[PDB]
């Protein structure tokens, strides 16, 4: 099937700390997408009261902006205040949207941790 672990293991894997001691910064992101034919289609997930991205549809909008990351908060979709929008329905709002619209999208960089069991092939280092 799959698998799911973190570090710090009895085996062979990889262990270190990245702890800082920051604190005093705080950007809020926002730029206009252009909605394709098939509209942005953001593979987003329920993480919390706020809708956070997940993955971009790279046939989308959202994954040719290189402003947006799959790992945001958005407060407002098309002027559609998503902050307390369910994964159920800022899916259904997306939809009724028509191609070619110019809307703001308004998220956070540093507001909701992303969920490292999520994210499984990352960059990779070695």
């Amino acid at each position: 099937g799959s698998s799911g672990s973190s570090g710090s293991k009895n085996e062979k894997e990889q262990l270190s700390k990245a702890k800082a001691s920051v604190s005093s910064l705080n950007k809020v992101i926002q730029t206009k997408l252009t909605v394709g034919n098939l509209g942005l289609g953001l593979v987003v997930i329920q993480n919390g009261p706020y809708l956070q991205i997940s993955h971009l549809i790279n046939k989308g909008a959202a994954a040719s902006d290189g402003i947006l990351q799959p790992g945001d908060v958005l407060i407002s979709v098309g002027h559609a205040n998503v902050l307390g929008y369910t994964l159920r329905e800022f899916l259904k709002l997306l939809q009724n949207i028509t191609i070619g619209t110019v809307l703001q999208i308004k998220a956070y960089r540093g507001f909701l941790e992303i969920p490292q069991e999520w994210q499984d092939s990352g960059p990779s280092s070695g």
